[PDB]
């Protein structure tokens, strides 16, 4: 089997990207937020707290004949932006793009922080890395591609994200015209639960190219591209009167700048992430200070390829035995 869905922009910044899931029988469609860099596959509810819900569309499982209460099971998570929920768990029927899991444990979230109230946009999270990160207790559960696995024409899922623009999350089978060259594949490790890979470098726009490991996770689940301080002053450097802003949170630079490109290596070949993917807009409205895209992963404890990388990229997440990513130009 496979499936195809396509993800959009859930603002005019990529701050996120929703993709339509349906969940139970009859299906209630559900925008999620599809994450590689977390295994939890949670929805706001007919269970969420009122005052907590503002505008989402919830999952409802007392009208889906086929959900089941997973007795005794609960779930609770922190991302690290500082949000978080928490609530039980059914086991109901998910489908994505017409691949459909049944038995999934679908986490039905009792409570919510404000971020997550606070955007109507986002109905829940997909999560994408591996089940030994899943929350669920006492037994944890698997991961939708998990589930799916046994199942796909290849044990794969790849990511398409769009600049300003819907893109494509496949599961099943790589879309030979979706990207451009050849696919280049690089190891993974799985030691910590992410599709945790090490680049090979990187350059600042027409500057020669860094060969330097940096070791780091694909997540479709965060915004921007976080990475070692020395490389992130090396590209801020370039934009003048960029600077580093602690009473904003980062580097922030004037918006009437042109931003240069920042490639970044994938072992032998070279992703080009173009200067506008960079751009983050006003710091606040009409401000004429700009948020950057990239930004220091100190005190994050992991760099981040975050969707300003992944975007300039097809991606391929293979889930084979032995895992590995691919990455192509597009």
């Amino acid at each position: 089997s496979t499936g195809s869905a396509t993800t959009t922009p859930i603002d005019s910044l990529d701050d996120a990207y929703i993709t339509p899931v349906q969940i139970g029988t009859p299906a209630q469609t559900l925008n999620l937020d599809f994450d590689t860099g977390s295994s939890d596959l949670w929805v706001f509810s007919s269970e969420t707290t009122a005052s907590e819900v503002d505008g989402q569309t919830i999952y409802t499982p007392s009208k889906s004949t086929t959900a089941k209460l997973l007795s005794g099971a609960t779930w609770s998570i922190s991302y690290g932006d500082g949000s978080s929920s928490s609530g039980d768990v059914y086991t109901d029927t998910v489908s994505v793009g017409g691949l459909t899991v049944t038995g999934q444990a679908v986490e039905s979230a009792k409570k919510v922080s404000s971020s997550f109230t606070e955007d109507s946009t986002i109905d829940g999270l997909l999560g994408l890395a591996f089940s030994t990160l899943n929350t669920v207790s006492p037994t944890q559960q698997k991961t939708f591609f998990d589930n799916a696995k046994a199942s796909l024409d290849s044990p794969v899922f790849t990511a398409d994200l769009g600049y300003h623009a819907p893109g494509t999350y496949n599961f099943g089978f790589i879309d030979t015209t979706a990207y451009t060259g050849s696919i280049t594949y690089t190891a993974v490790s799985t030691k910590q639960g992410f599709w945790e890979w090490t680049s090979t470098g990187y350059a600042v726009g027409s500057g020669t190219f860094k060969s330097t490991s940096i070791d780091g996770i694909a997540d479709t689940g965060t915004t921007l591209l976080y990475l070692p301080a020395t490389v992130v002053s090396a590209y801020w450097a370039q934009v003048s009167g960029a600077k580093s802003s602690s009473s904003v949170g980062g580097y922030v630079f004037p918006c009437s700048a042109t931003l240069p490109s920042f490639t970044f290596g994938v072992g032998s070949a070279r992703i080009v992430i173009p200067g506008d993917y960079i751009d983050f807009g006003p710091i606040s409205t009409g401000s004429s200070s700009c948020f950057g895209g990239i930004q220091s992963s100190a005190g994050i404890g992991i760099n981040i390829f975050g969707d300003v990388a992944l975007k300039a990229a097809f991606v391929v997440f293979n889930g084979a035995t032995t895992p590995t990513l691919g990455f192509a130009s597009k």
